[PDB]
């Protein structure tokens, strides 16, 4: 599914992410148009085999289980597969216990690089929540 800017925003105040460990809303959205283009069917690979999944771009060498990455973790107990669903639950929760692992958003490439320090509150305006 490829989501509508403001369809995500009420999604994920909807899951729970608006102000979650201190991130205001716009700050996932932001995340998310870079990381996926808000497609939840995007994977890319790595240079180390890994490789990341859905609309939070999720890399299955720490969170998720793909069964070709040898030696990696599935700290979130899923299938990766599970991250690319039209539902973004899955993706959404997994992200709630990277965000809060000791690094906040930094754990994003695209959020460090292009929303960090940004007007992100762009990302939600003109949308009804
Ligand atoms: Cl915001
Ligand atoms: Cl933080
Ligand atoms: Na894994």
């Amino acid at each position: 599914k490829v989501f509508g800017r403001c369809e995500l925003a009420a999604a994920m105040k909807r899951h729970g992410l608006d102000n979650y460990r201190g991130y205001s809303l716009g700050n996932w959205v932001c995340a998310a148009k870079f990381e996926s283009n808000f497609n939840t069917q995007a994977t890319n690979r790595n240079t180390d085999g890994s490789t990341d999944y859905g609309i939070l771009q999720i890399n299955s060498r720490w969170w998720c289980n793909d069964g070709r990455t040898p030696g990696s973790r599935n700290l979130c107990n899923i299938p990766c597969s599970a991250l690319l669903s039209s539902d973004i639950t899955a993706s959404v929760n997994c992200a709630k216990k990277i965000v809060s692992d000791g690094n906040g958003m930094n754990a994003w490439v695209a959020w460090r690089n292009r929303c960090k320090g940004t007007d992100v509150q762009a990302w939600i305006r003109g949308c009804r929540l």
